[PDB]
């Protein structure tokens, strides 16, 4: 995979290749402090909610350890020869992130599908079809990258079919919230709605990070595909989980929880 990424194509200077570096230790960082945020406040959350913020647990550890990795094949891969960092090793891709997409994704529409307080019936199956249409974004985006750099049009069509499953993925989101916020407590029927519109803004960075290779064939569109995707995992995955365990924690108060109503 590392041949196919256009990261193989370039030599960069100590600076871009130090903030790359930068960026990924720090998005480590921040996913694993958070982790022991969420594993302190699941105290305060009631037993019908508490799943949801166990679930932002599993999200930070798994995409630290990511993080982590690509870090360390960063480094690995390249040296400083000569004034510049080179390419010494085929280690590094972005497709591990692809990869682990097919964990945290389920995970991160799980958990607002719980805060939703849905039950039963209507939790599965549309857990169900929500995770079949996340997977088959991912499989299909997965699939053009491996393109970014030996053909460009392949990965616009991947990229178009991807954007489809992404299309009616929001649609179920938004329809269930839309169609439930009305059983929300605590007043979190009005917080559910901005939660929408942070996903809707931090996920579509990555198909923006995604089409960098077009319009950006260089190693400052390296840089800045790795910028945009700090930017969209510390959004999605992080403050979107803090809202989550918001929600979490309110609802478990108006529910007569007396850990939820001490705490706020
Ligand atoms: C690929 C197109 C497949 C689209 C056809 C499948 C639609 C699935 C669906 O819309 O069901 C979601 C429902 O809201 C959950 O209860
Ligand atoms: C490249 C090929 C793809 C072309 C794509 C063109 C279509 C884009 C339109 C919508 C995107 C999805 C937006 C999802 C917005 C949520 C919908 C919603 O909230 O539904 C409310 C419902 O009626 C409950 O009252
Ligand atoms: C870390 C959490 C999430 C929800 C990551 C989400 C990733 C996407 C929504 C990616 C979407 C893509 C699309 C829409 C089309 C181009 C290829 C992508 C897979 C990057
Ligand atoms: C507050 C809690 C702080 C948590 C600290 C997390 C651990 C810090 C960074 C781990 C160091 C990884 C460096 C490998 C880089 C290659
Ligand atoms: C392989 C095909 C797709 C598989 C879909 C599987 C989706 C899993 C279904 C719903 C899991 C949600 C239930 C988790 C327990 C929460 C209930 C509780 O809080 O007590
Ligand atoms: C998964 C369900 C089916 C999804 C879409 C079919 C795949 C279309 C991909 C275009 C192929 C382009 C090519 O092979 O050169
Ligand atoms: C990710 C978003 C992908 C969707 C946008 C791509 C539409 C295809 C546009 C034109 C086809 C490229 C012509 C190349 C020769
Ligand atoms: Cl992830
Ligand atoms: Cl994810």
């Amino acid at each position: 995979n590392s041949m196919k990424n256009i990261e193989s194509l370039f030599d960069y200077s100590a600076g871009q290749f130090e903030f790359i570096d930068h960026l990924l230790t720090m998005g480590v960082g921040v996913h694993f402090a958070a982790l022991i945020f969420f594993l302190v406040v699941s105290q305060f959350v009631a037993p019908k909610y508490r799943i949801a913020t166990a679930l932002s647990c599993i999200v930070m550890v798994s995409a630290g350890l990511i993080l982590n990795s690509q870090a360390v094949m960063w480094t690995d891969a390249y040296a400083y020869v000569d004034g510049s960092y080179q390419l010494q090793d085929l280690t590094f891709s972005n497709g591990y992130r692809y990869v682990n997409w097919m964990a945290t994704i389920p995970c991160l529409l799980l958990q607002l599908l719980i805060v939703l307080n849905l039950k039963g019936k209507e939790l599965f199956s549309t857990a169900t079809w929500l995770i079949l249409a996340a997977w088959g974004m991912i499989i299909t985006g997965y699939v053009g990258q491996l393109y970014e750099v030996d053909d460009i049009a392949q990965l616009m069509i991947w990229g178009a079919v991807s954007t489809a499953f992404f299309v009616v993925m929001n649609w179920i989101v938004g329809t269930k919230i839309f169609k439930n916020r009305a059983t929300m407590l605590g007043g979190t029927d009005s917080t559910i709605t901005k939660v929408f519109w942070l996903m809707m803004f931090a996920w579509t960075l990555y198909p923006i990070a995604y089409l960098v290779p077009a319009f950006m064939n260089n190693a400052d569109g390296v840089v800045l595909r790795q910028l945009l995707f700090t930017i969209a995992d510390i959004s999605s995955k992080v403050i979107y989980g803090l809202m989550i365990t918001y929600i979490a924690i309110q609802q478990s108060a108006a529910a007569g929880y007396v850990p939820a109503q001490q705490a706020l």
